[PDB]
DNA sequence: GCGAAAAATGTGAT
DNA sequence: CTAGATCACATTTTTCG
DNA sequence: GCGAAAAATGTGAT
DNA sequence: CTAGATCACATTTTTCG
């Protein structure tokens, strides 16, 4: 479409698994955009303890909010989960592609529209739902979403107990506790792999 | 230019002090324009207590994440915090708009982003900062918003424990001791008008 | 600028 | 009053060559 | 079908 | 091991007409 109109103006990159692409603080000057693989968008502590703040998959673009104001430090960190191929674009060029055919903000804008409101959801069950509750649809969106083997008849991801723990921002320790004695209530299941929607004791 | 252009293409209305002027819940229609005054995007707690996820002032964007896919039920309520004059437009008479001109595209995609980068905090603040934390830093961000008046020390900031409470995230029992912790510290002072010697 | 009616809020032990 | 954190060390899963 | 390093777990009383 | 929360009606500070 018109995108790969904008997509040929891209350098196209491969990434390996875990390493880093953008680091909180680095200079903001290219507008990635994930061609295959997938990402995790962190933020962590002077401390040390971090957060994962979302995930990000092909067609994601990256970089989208130095763009809009000059000069920026990059809002969070991004690692790939997977081996991704990205492209990249300078703001400098990017801007260029806009004013050649405005379809491409629209694109890039819904984007970060879709993200407002997933992410004023999250602040929201920070606020209200405890551990179990914030716990509880994290497993649920962790299927709308790929990984998720129709176990035959119901999913079954994997994501370890330590990731769970850094979606909801709970110790490790309550994250085994609470999705152990969850499948009590037969409503879940374990190793590593969370076969979810019914579950077993 | 495009804030007085598309401006004037608008409809002005005003809201007295505490219309609650959107609705979570409902139907993506008219995309909004603070043209005087402030508001205050608030959601709902399970059965009850708002949490404010932002104020947003004199010419912030209101319901554009409606815009971009069709059928969104609207994201939380915004109510007004004191009389201002939104100047509505049409998300179907916005997009030929957006055609004869992309600089609109822009600024609200502008917003979007920023936007997104204050909320990304607040996630980050609730799960890496205790409570007195969030009230210290509250203090600061109010204390640089525009309703701050700059006083010979600090900037004060009308505003009351019940509201810390809620942007935070705690019984207004809890923002009631931290105001007088700082209150001896020297850090701050209080009276409804809460003066941040800062 | 006014005061009645309305909204803010603080005690602590568990 | 009550949920969630914190602690060490061996225990398990899980990795991949 | 491999098999020990590695990364992930669980105590449990406070 | 401890961080906030909490539930009443007296006094205070704040509203709007
Ligand atoms: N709230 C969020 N949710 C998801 N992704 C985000 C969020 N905030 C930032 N990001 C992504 O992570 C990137 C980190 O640096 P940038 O600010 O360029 O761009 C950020 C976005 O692409
Ligand atoms: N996280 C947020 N920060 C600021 N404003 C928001 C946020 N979430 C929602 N809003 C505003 O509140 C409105 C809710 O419904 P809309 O989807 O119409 O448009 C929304 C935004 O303009």
């Amino acid at each position: 479409p018109t995108l790969e109109w904008f997509l040929s103006h891209c350098h196209i990159h491969k990434y390996p698994s875990k390493s880093t692409l953008i680091h909180q603080g680095e200079k903001a000057e290219t507008l990635y955009y994930i061609v295959k693989g997938s990402v995790a968008v962190l933020i962590k502590d002077e401390e040390g303890k971090e957060m994962i703040l979302s995930y990000l998959n092909q067609g994601d673009f990256i970089g989208e909010l130095g763009l809009f104001e000059e000069g920026q430090e990059r809002s969070a960190w991004v690692r790939a989960k997977t081996a991704c191929e990205v492209a990249e674009i300078s703001y400098k060029k990017f801007r260029q592609l806009i004013q050649v055919n405005p379809d491409i903000l629209m694109r890039l804008s819904a984007q970060m529209a879709r993200r407002l409101q997933v992410t004023s959801e999250k602040v929201g069950n920070l606020a209200f739902l405890d551990v179990t509750g914030r716990i509880a649809q994290t497993l649920l969106n962790l299927a709308k979403q790929p990984d998720a083997m129709t176990h035959p008849d119901g999913m079954q991801i994997k994501i370890t107990r330590q990731e769970i723990g850094q979606i909801v921002g709970c110790s490790r320790f309550t994250v085994g506790r609470i999705l152990k004695m969850l499948e009590d209530q037969n409503l879940i299941s374990a190793h590593g792999k969370t076969i979810v929607v019914y579950g077993t004791r």
